[PDB]
């Protein structure tokens, strides 16, 4: 079956500051979601201004590492967003990483792809074909009919 | 007063594989709801084609073993259709069972009651009136009016 | 910026004596608010009736000690609310300290503020101003543009 | 591979009217441990005078029900008397049950086997063959050699 | 029984601006221990050259916020230095708050009591007789012989 | 000071397939150790036997994808081998990573650096030196004197 979408989730540099890395990583993989990639990038004008496709937003993402990372699994895109919480803090719920972790709209401790399509340009950039694992969960057999 | 409300909890065996066993019996114990039997089986032709009242599913439910449960407390069958979450995973909420551990419709962690009717037939199927545990639960009188 | 908004959350003599206290603290701290004070009380017959501006819901509250705290941060009180979920337990989400450990209306584990007026006089009332610390959050940097 | 080792674990009442039924089956489970068959019952005069091969400590045992468990794993005996910790709380170390949640050397929140002869003894005393599942546990490939 | 032993557990302040709180206050309220006083208090010139009966040492104690409290229990002074761990915390084991949270013997996140005469006099230093709550805790009869 | 000790801890494929690695990655987290750099690799036969400077050995490691990360901080060396806990899991205690998760020798769930000269050696194998990160955790300033 075609389980093998894939979003990228990353750990913006609030997040990574404030320790919530492994936190986050966990309402990944606990789902059944199957990590894919994962690396620590101090962000670049470049790699940046391609991104974002505000002055001040710039270099507030240069400020810190970034935990970039990649996930595969099914419905992964929209399940990731769902995960995460509306985007404003204020107003997403808690059990979501932004509704648990978050106050402010200008941090809020991680970024997620809004589509498929978002998602795969956004990976593409970010990581090289060569640097995605992939691997059978073990637990595949019984995350999925 | 009448919080004597039961309703049968079972553990899918996708969630017992996984291991999402303590977990799950963690979201009921720490609500104040009451255990009051459990036991780990290993379903029947019989016992399931008499439950539920398709023909991959049958050995699917045969494939693992189960963790039956009853969980006695005020609104409980209401209250764990609300904690298991959605039925399909993929629109569950994060902070229920179903959307924090679970993917495929097929695969969805546990099974809940969905009627006080519902629940009294299918605890009496799943277990004996012997097997079931009364006592108070000490928290009993802190928990409720 | 006026991030110095301020709730009042105590847990209800049920949260104490039930054990949530650390687990109710952790909502509030580890979404990156402050705690501003805290004491353990006994709580008094005026201190109450001039709270509460139910001849059983008195003895209630004077039936157990009362953790009142005082929380410093960007829109704390709706936050707050949020936070600890429905005030009817039975109606209140998962991933909220109502939804995750109540069960009761009468039995709802804690109290949070209702309006920034609510609070305001409500933390006056339970504390004086000299007991109130202000110290600035290392994270504070981190959690806010 | 011998790794068919199993031990009983119960749960002692105060244990199970403290709440800690979900977080003492957390450290078994995530272990990597099977769990083999589990019951909850009220302890009877024979079936404990039987057991214990003190004259109040008698009717503490039968004063709340019993969480009797059987868990199966290579080295499980004394990997179980390790996850319990000493048998009096007030020197058995952090990180183990009976040093994170325990403090009274008669209320030491469970029981566990003190040998291979002593686990299988008490196992068929507290049930019958029938009532023990096995399946393979599907985490065994990755967690034996 | 003489259950009423009472230690002096307080948070340094790198360990309120850290975060640690609510985490430092569960290993004692799940352990059974009775949370019997609690402030925030930003240490005095005085209060603090009366307590430790280091020029650099003072400013930093200053520097922050500190959770004091005071916790009730059987042998609770002991436990408490237990459940903190070796003072220096490159030498603490794992399971411990300085073991899990700490790395400089400077920065060791909390203090506790090293005796009960250390304890008594530090309380009654820290907080009037006023101030600590006495209830019984629900859990006592469950806790305790 | 030199606090930028940095040692290799990776999650060894068992490790991944069962689902460890947020939980891994946390008691480095919270300990107050700095993600440095990580990334998600299958095993090459060169990289590995230029490691391990056993014959069914190989292919395990091989046989899923490996966790390499990357830790500052002071004494993060031998901190680490201790959060690990002794290689043999059936002698690791609990609390630690070994104790908590393994049974087996042979799945030992993760790898640590035995010494400074081994760490060294062994990152600039698995990473180059342009793959690592450093910023200055925000939380260094409470964490270190």
């Amino acid at each position: 079956s075609s389980q093998t979408e894939r979003t990228f989730i990353a750990v913006k540099p609030d997040g990574v500051q404030r320790g919530l890395v492994s936190q986050i990583l966990s309402r990944f993989e606990k789902k059944g979601y199957k990590l894919v990639a994962i690396k620590l990038v101090k962000a670049d004008d470049k790699l940046l201004e391609q991104h974002y496709a505000f002055p001040k937003m710039v270099s507030f993402m240069k400020s810190g590492p970034i935990l970039a990372t990649v996930w595969e699994g099914k419905d992964v895109v929209r399940q990731g967003r769902t995960i995460l919480g509306a985007t404003n803090p204020l107003g997403s719920a808690p059990g979501t990483i932004r509704g648990d972790f978050g106050i402010d709209l200008g941090r809020n401790v991680c970024h997620g792809s809004d589509s498929v399509d978002s998602a795969e340009r956004e990976i593409n950039l970010w990581f090289k074909k060569e640097e995605l694992v992939d691997w059978e969960s073990n637990q595949a057999k019984w995350i999925y009919e």
